[PDB]
């Protein structure tokens, strides 16, 4: 916009100025083919979608299942390619672990059946007068001990009077603290309304209690501790003139100091609240994994929005794979293109895999003959049946750039389990079946994906066939919708618009040709018509397409010499 | 209406504006044509006719019913072309008194989920009493899971009517659940009743395919124009490639006649219903006429017109009682139906 | 086709892609050739047809006998040539069988143009003359190829080629020796050399004739004189020369010419340029169908099929399946129900004649 | 010039309309807010300006 500055106008005489800042805004690049993962695993929140950047972090949330796995393969079958993002989620609901002691709900952060292996327990230091808590956790080696728990703070009264007490006043409502009370003799001298104001934090209580003569007060000895001073615990009649009383918090002091722990979180039963008590250790029960979910629809629902182009179940059943696709179809025609990837099980003959891409012709699935072994960063050899390698060419897929093709690349996979003859790899491609073909005529022998061929039979339309060149349609028209909305939609049919939405378009040509997105644009074609409501444009494209022929014709020619 | 401002009128010395807005007005173009489904389904409330947009709100409405896979197969009949609204009613007999809800929701094609041909005569007379008023309409039919030429017959010459067709074969369609759904014919005209909705106004279901898993039966080419002549739609089996697939043979009605195209064939029956129809000088500043001199004169003006921007063949004139007719024929936009080529064989002296 | 984003609706204040890919769709190339046989064998399931690609691939569907080693001459004559797809199928009853036309209807909706059946038998003759007759006027044409017993003498394949007067059959009357990759010599009745035959038609283009094509054999039982020749020929049967007085001694198929007795029209005479013309009607009939019928009679109709039609007609050209065609000549008329056009063709020949005319002629040579 | 697709500025809506409930208070002329989430970035929209007007 244009700015004015002032932003309020002025009616003296004066100066003002008017700022463009329009020539320096810039744009959005070239979308992400962010890559999505639903697979089984150990660990993490069931239904969540996490993005994830690095395997560490995966390995975190994800414990050894084989989701992990999967997102192994998908980063590492192919190293020069800048590492994408990655969306996944676990399929199976999983309750976490519980216990209920000494007062408190103790709930695992953690869920799954591994949860149950957390145990805590709760004891009373006698030399700080404060509890200590052990928290233990085999599976990661966990110990952690949390010790002068409950002081926050104290008071000493130095007065050469007699009787001098501290009382904390019940709100028996909420049973938050009302105020704070100060006694001395037979009456108050100073006393709070912790509740609200200025002494809502316990900091503010104690910078001011130190102005008066007769008291002074400071922090506990450990830590570093403060709290919302209706937190403050009951405390009736303490007698500060005798020795400094410390004052107590104790949920709010585990609240606290376990805000940091991964792995534990606490809640107070219940109105009567029980007093915290010491406990012996005790472990969590009842986290479970329940039975597998018979439908994925209303999980894979959760990918939407989430701005992730290829997806791969984690299955090999026709009932998923079907689920998959009319998810596919549903957000592609709501204006979210997307893509999935599909492979049989472990051993599957000819006949099954023309029958899958019989029971399943979308032009937005494809399904992945081949299955195989990898070698795992574990040092696993390892036998995955087919949806693995699928996995791995949808993240190849999506290292690639948009419109580079997944066509005759090598994969890095150890061996395969049917190595197809030239007849068959001919046969399964004209099926519309991707296979991997093992390259023996080398010396150094290999495997390439023979061909990035959609799973829809008819040849006749490249946007459909070829993998490639629907990726490149669905990015273009899916950047054009967003980018002409956000910039065009509500402005004023200025005289010029015409002008300007023609210049905006040969823009964004260029830049698509810059990246080698498309072949051409010619310019000349680029045409716009404002009329009352509405703009009405046309543009011709070149799309970019990968090679799939190559013919020499070679003619021999005598040629003659003399000296 | 011209609006003045003020709205007040005033005496007293002053400017009033008068705004023209009639040069800005829109939105005078068609409706789409609506898609219409009656039939049985668990959850919906009955006899209530629901508007649906997409296939997640009918599972939210509807519920584990034939209704759900018809609305499926409304949309998936034509998945390269608009999905547009449907209108649909849990129907809990007479049908008459459920089809009068229809009267006023603004969709063209209807198909009863039912075999029954009590309820196809019905909804026939239903799409009558609707097209005779303002509101055009058409339905469309088909028998149960498997019927005879002979039976098929029986039923259209039974049903025979101008708004609606027939449809002969049934079959299996695979479901985005995965399930091979088998299916009674009158889905497979729900699907036809999809495509022509999604079709633009005056376009053709003939030669669309129909993304078909198997047909329960499967007519040779005598068997095809047997049902075509007779007025019954029919899918065709492509067996001449290797790329095989299923083809609507053609868009035919169940009221049949060579002597008018309106009626036999209801892409150009909807063009009727959907087209469009689109200068006077009085006969004071002449002493005497005649519908020769007329027909004269307006050929000089149309000639006159459409040198600056009609053959005097295709106008016609009559007088009558001080009133002049004047009609023009004029040439609607068709289908091609068949193609006739004479290939000649020459031969051609080369010479070098 | 022409396709919205998003595929549903909008109401709302909104952009909206529509998107067009009749640019860059592709279309069929020119149609392939596909030989059928019909065999004596050991081996897989009868009465069911196989598309084979490999001599591998058909030992191992089949074996040790009269079929594989057809197969194995089909491939094998046409060294030059890509080696296309064949179609095969054993028969057997569920013995010897009676009838054959219960079982060549399987291969009436196969890709397949040119048949042959292992037998002498003129009945089974007879009954592939009819499937082929019946498959070309459903519209799917083919054209079968046929031969005789071991030996047999002219008064015979006359007879044989009265019986059969066909515009779709050829007759062939060499028996010969081939010489097989077992490293063995056989003698074969003239019905495996009709297989060579159908093998080198199928391999070589669209419209291009077996005439002077060489062939490849051991040796010929019979070997017929010149004047021999002449006269099958003039019967419309094929036969096989033995070039002598060449250095080099080699067979070559004499002429394409077709069983039928009328020689005045040669797209019924003469099979590359019958050929010709049934490709390109077939062509012809399904691309039109598919492109223009059930399309909108818009006003412009009667120039997209003519740029239409004359596209398809230069590609053909292209490709040397026509000679030439007068771009003028087509011509579309459009009236309501009905697109009327016409064409004309002309077509590719095969030179079967050449006269020179030498005109001796003094010059004055001076210094 | 329009408010139609300027940006509102809320902590929070109440409710969340669905693109075919925001195309039916559209076509009946009521003032919807739209939760733009497809973008990276997350804000609310004034759908469109239409009048109450029939």
């Amino acid at each position: 916009a244009v700015e004015p500055f002032p932003r309020r106008p002025i009616t003296r005489p004066h100066a003002s100025i008017e700022v463009d800042t329009s020539g320096i805004g810039g744009s959005a690049g070239s979308s992400e083919k962010v890559f999505c993962l639903i697979g089984q695993a150990e660990g993490g929140e069931p239904n969540t979608v996490y993005e994830l950047r690095n395997y560490s972090q995966a390995k975190r949330l994800f414990r050894s299942g084989e989701l992990l796995d999967a997102i192994e393969l998908a980063w590492g079958s192919n190293p020069n390619y800048t590492a994408g993002r990655i969306l996944a989620m676990r399929i199976e609901d999983a309750k976490p672990a519980s216990a209920e002691i000494g007062g408190l709900k103790i709930t695992s952060k953690i869920y799954g059946n591994v949860a149950n292996n957390i145990q805590v327990g709760l004891e009373k230091n006698t030399l700080s007068d404060s509890l200590r808590l052990r928290v233990i956790f085999q599976d990661d080696r966990f110990n952690e001990v949390y010790d002068n728990i409950g002081n926050i703070f104290t008071i000493k009264y130095k007065g050469e009077e007699a009787n001098a007490t501290f009382s904390v006043e019940h709100d028996e409502e909420t049973q938050k603290a009302s105020r704070l009370v100060l006694k001395v003799g037979d009456q108050e001298v100073k006393s709070y309304d912790l509740t609200g104001g200025a002494y809502d934090y316990t900091n503010a209580i104690i910078t001011d209690i130190n102005q008066l003569p007769d008291f002074e007060a400071k922090l506990s000895p450990f830590g570093d501790k403060n709290l919302e001073s209706s937190k403050l615990d009951k405390i009736e009649n303490a007698n500060i003139k005798d020795k400094a009383v410390y004052v107590k918090a104790v949920f709010g002091d585990l609240e606290k100091q376990t805000a940091y722990n991964g792995i534990v979180s606490f809640e107070q039963l219940n109105s009567p609240i029980k007093t915290i008590e010491p406990f012996e250790l005790t472990k969590l029960k009842g986290g479970t994994n329940g039975e597998p979910p018979a439908t994925w629809a209303d999980k894979l629902d959760k990918f939407a929005h989430e701005g992730g182009y290829y997806i791969v179940p984690l299955s090999s059943k026709q009932s998923v794979h079907a689920e998959v696709a009319s998810f596919v179809k549903e957000r592609s025609d709501a204006g979210e293109p997307m893509r999935a990837i599909v492979g049989g099980g472990f051993n599957e003959s000819k006949e099954q895999l023309f029958g899958r891409q019989a029971s399943l012709s979308n032009p937005r699935v494809s399904l992945v003959a081949n299955s195989g072994t990898f070698v795992m960063d574990d040092g696993r050899k390892n036998h995955v049946p087919a949806y693995m390698v699928a996995v791995a060419l949808g993240g190849l897929a999506s290292g690639l750039e948009i419109g580079e093709s997944i066509t005759f690349k090598p994969l890095r996979v150890s061996s395969l389990d049917q190595i197809y003859e030239s007849i068959d790899l001919d046969e399964l491609n004209e099926n519309g079946i991707i296979s991997i073909e093992f390259v023996r005529n080398r010396t150094n022998t290999f495997f390439r994906i023979v061909d990035d061929v959609t799973t829809f039979n008819d040849k006749s339309d490249p946007v459909k066939a070829e993998m490639a060149v629907g990726e490149a349609n669905d990015f273009l028209v899916s950047e054009l919708k967003v980018q002409l909305e956000d910039q065009f939609i509500g402005t004023r049919t200025i005289n010029t618009s015409a002008s300007i939405i023609k210049d905006f378009i040969q823009s964004y040509l260029g830049r698509k040709k810059r990246d080698n997105e498309i072949q051409d644009f010619p310019a000349e074609d680029v045409q716009v018509i404002v009329e009352g409501n509405e703009a009405r444009i046309s543009m011709t494209v070149y799309p970019i397409r990968s090679f799939k022929k190559i013919s020499v014709s070679l003619v021999y020619k005598q040629q003659t010499l003399q000296a």
